[PDB]
């Protein structure tokens, strides 16, 4: 089975950070946009553009409706999908209020349903929490996993000014969708194919993501253990119960060091996990490896 | 206009769509053309011409159109012919589709409509609107191509592979035709004989089929001649049209082997076209489209 994937961006975020995926190289996916403003749109290098809400602030209400009464044509573009991903930064009018419709949509298809998405910088102000938090539940009754990330984290890691922090945002989106997503497309030694991710994704409820990188001697292990600790996961990892991790890097990644990897996070999370293991080939990486952990259940 | 001028247009959320996945695929030699007709949302399109008269219901595109037939009128004119479609999926695009078809008979281009027939798993909304859309869209076209979805389930099939199948077939629905009139091949058709069996001819059926190795060309056209997409149309149709696609080396004896087969097959009164497409691309196989129109 060739499993056809989409991703769609929905909001402003949504559709920043799949602009992101595009120019970062991420293959093997359908990219979909969905926003409120043409203008936007027409600047973003999706294959697909839809512009919603034309005869209807931040309002989510505004939101939901606009995707609710475009509900037909969003599931045109998503029919034949074996996978979507929904991604949105929470928070504003058009994410809030439309991911949890086009999630719905894809899930009643019988796509696997992932949303990726973050919270608010605690900065934006408490309408933009409270309207994330709601979001946030709304989309996670619609989606089979919703891998939730805390902008607030992402200031504890890398160097930065505002336009810096929210391209932070971007890339973190990026690295949860193509932590997946490489796995089925373009696999290395430890091959993690479609079937395996619905095993472990299919309702699996809420998640947490975390990424670690290195290079040179000992890479795995560091990447890894960067992974389990990172800031994204809520120092939450041993509690889950459902682990998907991918190790990433060039054509001669070995089996000794992908083992080396999972050996950690094996023995950093509950007992009773069950963790799926997966390789992922890119020959771009030169000589860093990228391990992303993706934990839920919980 | 010794190159036939061939405009494609989709209307419609799902009509764009299926333009967008035409442009994508690589359809080459036609115009196309991409008509919004929702108020509340736009999909955007690569096409060469674009017109948004929104400003999900078949009323409301067909007024949406009607108010817009002088713009619609200067997009077509000096069209051959053209194809319109509102693809998958119901909404306004279904009340659209037969204003664009009846501007483009009444400027005497030879009116191609494509419609597909939700598979019954979908349900049906209300009033029994989709077959209303079938009968406006045929009174207002010279061909009406139908596709219905529920066939492909005989062609175990998934429901994303069904969902994909259909976009595949309804694609097919103008490209085995387009290719023929716009691609050379071994065995080359005049526009005018197209013309003369689908100006007039009410319904069409199509059937595909596909085939490599040795005896492709006879397998390929046996397989799309008693496809379920044709509902067994064929013994009765009074017009066929049938396009073999392959590489450069596809052989004349081959190409003769399936003519012959399709002759067989057809009704002894039956009016055929026949033709050939090279397409590189695809290797060894060969891929047949038979579109029967008319009946005893
Ligand atoms: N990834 C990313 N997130 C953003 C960006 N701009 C804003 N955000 C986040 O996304 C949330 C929603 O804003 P936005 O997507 O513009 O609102 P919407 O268009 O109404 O959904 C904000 O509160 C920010 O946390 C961006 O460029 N990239």
């Amino acid at each position: 089975y060739l499993a056809v994937i989409k991703v769609v961006g929905i909001g402003g975020g949504g559709v920043n950070a799949v602009n992101r995926m595009i120019e970062q190289g991420l293959k093997g996916v359908e990219f979909i946009a969905i926003n409120t403003d043409a203008q936007a749109l027409l600047m973003s290098d999706a294959d697909v553009k839809l512009d919603v809400g034309r005869d209807s602030g931040a309002d989510p209400e505004v939101g939901r409706k606009a995707a609710e009464d475009a509900k037909d044509e969003i599931e045109e573009l998503l029919r034949g999908a074996d996978m979507v991903f929904v991604t949105a930064g929470e928070g504003g009018g058009t994410g809030t209020g439309g991911a949890p419709v086009v999630a719905s949509i894809a899930r009643k298809l019988g796509a696997l349903t992932v949303g990726v998405v973050t919270r608010p910088f605690s900065f934006e102000g408490k309408r933009r929490s409270n309207q994330a938090e709601n979001g946030i539940a709304a989309l996670r009754e619609s989606c089979d996993t919703l891998i939730v990330i805390p902008n607030d984290r992402l200031l504890q890691m890398g160097d930065v000014s505002l336009m810096d922090a929210f391209r932070s945002a971007d890339e973190v989106l990026l690295n949860g969708v193509q932590g997946i997503t490489d796995l089925i497309t373009t696999p290395g030694l430890i091959n993690v194919d479609f079937a395996d991710v619905k095993g472990i994704m299919s309702g699996a409820g809420t998640a947490l993501m975390g990424i670690g990188s290195a290079r040179g001697e000992g890479r795995s292990l560091k990447a890894a253990e960067i992974a389990i600790n990172s800031p994204l996961l809520e120092a939450s990892m041993e509690g889950a119960q459902g682990v998907l991790m991918s190790i990433a890097g060039g054509s001669d990644l070995g089996l000794f060091e992908i083992n080396e990897a999972a050996s950690l996070v094996q023995d950093a999370a509950h007992p009773d996990a069950n963790i799926i293991f997966g390789t992922v080939i890119d020959d771009s990486l030169g000589d860093e490896v990228r391990v992303t952990v993706i934990a839920a259940g919980f």
